[PDB]
């Protein structure tokens, strides 16, 4: 399937359960940010939310299930919406998809470790 299905949705509601405290289904920077200080790295609220803009459509500060999912949803054909963020995501693609599913939002969630890096695919470093 190239296309999310109530499986994988089905599927996404765990792996956002990881990322989502209350289980409300909305994210904020402090509770994503809350995620990734136990990860290794600690961003700052006002550097998440430079993460959290993109994700956010409206700029609410908080990820819908539909969003967070969308951040997968990102890739198509033609580029009509920023594929660049999808190269932030891609650590969670160690198999080089291009393409990260729940099964694997919900697999790097434990698969995390400090062996990771933003320069999976992205050719230049944000950060020089
Ligand atoms: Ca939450
Ligand atoms: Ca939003
Ligand atoms: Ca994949």
């Amino acid at each position: 399937s190239s296309n999310l299905t109530e499986e994988q949705i089905a599927e996404f509601k765990e792996a956002f359960a990881l990322f989502d405290k209350d289980n409300n289904g909305s994210i904020s920077s402090s509770e994503l940010a809350t995620v990734m200080r136990s990860l290794g790295l600690s961003p700052s609220e006002a550097e998440v939310n430079d993460l959290m803009n993109e994700i956010d459509v409206d700029g609410n500060h908080q990820i819908e299930f539909s969003e967070f999912l969308a951040l997968m949803s990102r890739q198509l054909k033609s580029n009509d919406s920023e594929q660049e963020l999808l190269e932030a995501f891609k650590v969670f693609d160690k198999n080089g998809d291009g393409l990260i599913s729940a099964a694997e939002l919900k697999h790097v969630l434990t698969s995390i470790g400090e062996k990771l890096t933003d320069a999976e695919l992205e050719h230049h470093h944000h950060h020089h």
